[PDB]
């Protein structure tokens, strides 16, 4: 099928504005490694095959020190995602909790195609090739995040309705 992502999501509205959510990194540091890797993520997302990892999270990943050689500090992870949640609704605490412990779980569950995509050949012109493991375990954290929202917390509008399906499927980038 086509990559859904391919089409970018359907509201230019800033997903904030529908749910504040825990985070592992300051808007500033995203910001820098998305400017970064858009561009070769974007061209990922249009070929076929094993899944290529996603440089602009393995550069996330880098900027908190929590990956080396394929895999990702769980611990250090936690601490960054729980400090977030401090001065946050009482309710972040578990769903953080959950979401971390469910994204690890899923990320063992595929190793064989993370360890092949970690293999992966540059199929185009100055493809920078990333080990998948920072994407997994940061698109899946994103889209968890959203989705457990309380609805208590959750802008219910027609722009976060379709932020939600597309956010649902494809992480935030």
């Amino acid at each position: 099928m086509d990559n859904p992502c391919l089409k970018g999501p359907p509201v230019p509205k800033n997903a904030a504005e529908c749910c504040v959510t825990p985070f592992l990194v300051e808007p500033s540091a995203f910001m820098t490694c998305h400017s970064k890797w858009i561009g070769q993520t974007k061209r990922q997302m249009a070929m076929e095959g094993i899944p290529r990892g996603c440089c602009v999270a393995e550069c996330v990943m880098n900027s908190t020190s929590l990956y080396s050689n394929g895999k990702i500090d769980r611990e250090a992870l936690t601490k960054l995602y729980l400090d977030s949640t401090k001065s946050m609704a009482p309710e972040w605490n578990k769903i953080t909790l959950d979401a971390i412990d469910g994204c690890f779980k899923m990320a063992d569950s595929i190793k064989d195609e993370i360890e092949a995509g970690a293999k992966l050949t540059p199929a185009f012109e100055g493809e920078q090739i990333c080990h998948p493991i920072s994407g997994t375990i940061l698109a899946c954290m994103g889209m968890t995040l959203f989705a457990e929202c309380p609805a208590k917390l959750f802008t219910v509008n027609d722009d976060c309705n379709k932020l939600k399906s597309y956010h649902s499927k494809c992480p935030f980038l």
